[PDB]
């Protein structure tokens, strides 16, 4: 809560000047309204003259009169050079609070919400949650309440120099203090429409989907006032470059949308203004590999600010959003997904990403969403980075310091395929996440499955270990295998590989099931027994109804 705490010490001082302002405002229009009486007086005091006839008094009403008239005439004199002396000093006041607020706008909005914004990118690829809008609509409420105040001060001081204009700096001044305010709301308003709650990145077409659009400046505005309606429209990349660059064709887009409309709901309790779309669904796409392909669901939406005076015309784009048709589809979708969530810079064109990156880049990439998908706190170790880097680079170095400076392209990750394999890499990773994602998440949770050790490492551990002491391991042949190596010494072999099984094999018979058929095995590696690793797994038969069994039996 360093700049967290600077943050709301700024607020507090925007808050004390502009009632400084305020004060110094009602004070302006005082001074200015009794200048206009005293005004009249001057001109009663000639009609009072007017009033003349006999000398013997009127020449001692006369002399009276003079003073009177020339005393005011000097105060009036004087009093105009206050005025215009308090009004290019209330310009000033407000120049400099608006300079103050620019910076803290500016750390808010270019700062703190995208830390929030990449915060919520990274929780696609499986990372740590962005976490509650709480204390950036808490932050843009006072940034709104703040130039909205300001606002309307400078109106007011303007009506004044209106009603009694005294020509000098003040006018140019003012046009500064106008354009200033502009570029605040007009950035204050834009920035504050953000996507709460994202689309899903990987997109089947006729699946109902959600998204949240959220407009942080909603209560401190009169924007609740007619809740605006939000328009869902899907878009290709290079549509989303050209709504970006203004040189676009209207309504273009790829796609249409089921309840692709929705209006902003406002709920007092919270403060929130906001779009939940709730049934949203692709009922088409237009497509000009479909895997590469990113698509956006632009949410645009139209309002005004207490009149007419003030429209604004607000566009927020999704997260890049890949569509399959199939469901087959998704292993690579999800590739291409993974890299635009993670490589991706700021402030880039629609949706740009590098062709290379550094391997420790992708292993905080991969470690993230491998967590994730198995749904457990053991990630990928040092062992198991080098495991992959030898296997991605080619390499056979076991120091995960060697590949540092080392790079992977798009094309190295997930399209030409590795040394002797028809798959990529990204392909063989996923390969062993979907198998351990579907059965064997207890078994890799309780570190039952050591897996990312090659078949060389393997024999290299189990060699100085009893007959039956096995291990469990990816295989490098089959996409999704898991194969058992284990030593029993015997007859120009001590070492084994058995054949991998894939999800189908498991299907058939478990993973626990299928090591207790097998008495071979006994003790996982590298000291505990098999039982005592796989007793809570093996299945206890129950008796079949068919069978003539009135109440659930184990046999
Ligand atoms: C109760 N019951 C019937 C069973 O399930 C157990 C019986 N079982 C077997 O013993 C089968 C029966 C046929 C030959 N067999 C073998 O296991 C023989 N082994 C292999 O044939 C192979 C070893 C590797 C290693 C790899 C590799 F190293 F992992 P990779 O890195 O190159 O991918 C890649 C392919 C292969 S093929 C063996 C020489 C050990 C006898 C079994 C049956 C079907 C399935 Br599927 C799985 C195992």
């Amino acid at each position: 809560s360093q700049k967290h705490l600077q943050i709301n010490q700024t607020f507090e001082e925007l808050r004390l000047v502009t009632q400084d302002t305020e004060n110094e405002l009602k004070k302006l229009q005082q001074t200015q309204e009794y200048f206009i009486i005293q005004y009249q007086e001057s001109l009663r005091i000639q009609a009072q003259f007017a009033q003349l006839l006999s000398p013997q008094e009127r020449l001692s009403r006369e002399t009276a009169l003079q003073q009177k008239q020339v005393s005011l005439e000097a105060w009036l004199q004087r009093e105009a050079q206050t005025l215009q002396q308090y009004r290019v000093e209330l310009a000033e006041k407000h120049q400099k609070t608006l300079q103050l607020l620019r910076k803290q706008q500016t750390i808010i909005l270019d700062d703190e919400l995208i830390q929030w914004k990449r915060r919520q990118q990274l929780a696609g690829n499986g990372g740590p949650p962005e976490g509650s809008l709480d204390v950036l609509q808490s932050w843009c409420e006072k940034l709104a309440e703040i130039i909205w105040q300001n606002r309307q001060q400078i109106r007011r001081a303007e009506h004044l120099c209106q009603q009694l204009p005294i020509p000098g700096p003040v006018e140019e001044m003012l046009a500064e203090v106008n354009a200033t305010i502009t570029d605040i709301i007009s950035a204050l308003v834009t920035s504050t429409f953000i996507i709460e709650k994202q689309p899903p990145q990987v997109l089947k077409t006729q699946t109902k989907f959600a998204a949240t659009v959220r407009l942080l400046v909603g209560g401190k505005l009169n924007v609740h006032m007619n809740p605006p309606q939000v328009k869902a429209t899907i878009i290709s990349e290079q549509q989303a470059k050209s709504l970006l660059k203004n040189e676009n064709t209207r309504n273009e887009c790829s796609g249409e949308i089921l309840n692709n409309c929705c209006v902003m709901e406002y709920h007092q309790a919270t403060g929130t203004l906001s779009a939940h779309f709730r049934n949203m669904s692709l009922k088409r796409i237009k497509r000009a590999s479909v895997t590469e392909e990113k698509f956006t669901v632009l949410f645009e939406s139209q309002f005004s600010v207490g009149s007419n005076e003030l429209v604004f015309q607000v566009k927020t784009l999704s997260l890049p959003v890949v569509v399959i048709v199939h469901g087959s589809q998704d292993h690579n979708a999800t590739a291409t997904v993974l890299w635009d969530n993670a490589f991706a810079e700021p402030g880039r064109v629609p949706f740009a990403v590098p062709d290379k990156v550094l391997w420790p880049q992708l292993c905080e990439a991969l470690n993230m969403k491998f967590k994730a998908e198995v749904q457990s706190n053991r990630g990928l170790t040092k062992e198991n980075l080098v495991f992959l880097a030898q296997k991605l680079f080619n390499n056979s170095s076991s120091h995960l310091e060697d590949y540092s400076g080392l790079s992977v392209s798009w094309s190295q990750f997930n399209r030409e395929n590795l040394p002797g394999w028809n798959y990529t890499f990204w392909q063989w990773f996923d390969g062993v996440m979907e198998v351990l994602k579907k059965h064997h998440k207890p078994h890799w949770n309780d570190g039952a499955i050591l897996g990312f050790v090659n078949k060389q490492q393997a024999h290299d551990l189990l060699i100085n270990k009893p007959d039956g002491t096995f291990l469990l391991r990816f295989s490098d042949s089959e996409i999704g295998g898991i194969t058992i190596a284990w030593k029993f010494d015997s007859p120009e072999r001590n070492l084994w590989n058995l054949k991998p099984f894939t999800t189908r094999d498991f299907s058939i018979r478990s993973l626990a099931d299928r090591l207790g058929d097998l008495s071979y095995l006994i003790y996982v590696f590298p000291d505990r027994p098999k039982d005592e690793v796989f007793s809570k797994y093996y299945t206890p038969v129950l008796a079949k109804a068919v069978d003539g069994y009135v109440k659930p039996q184990i046999k």
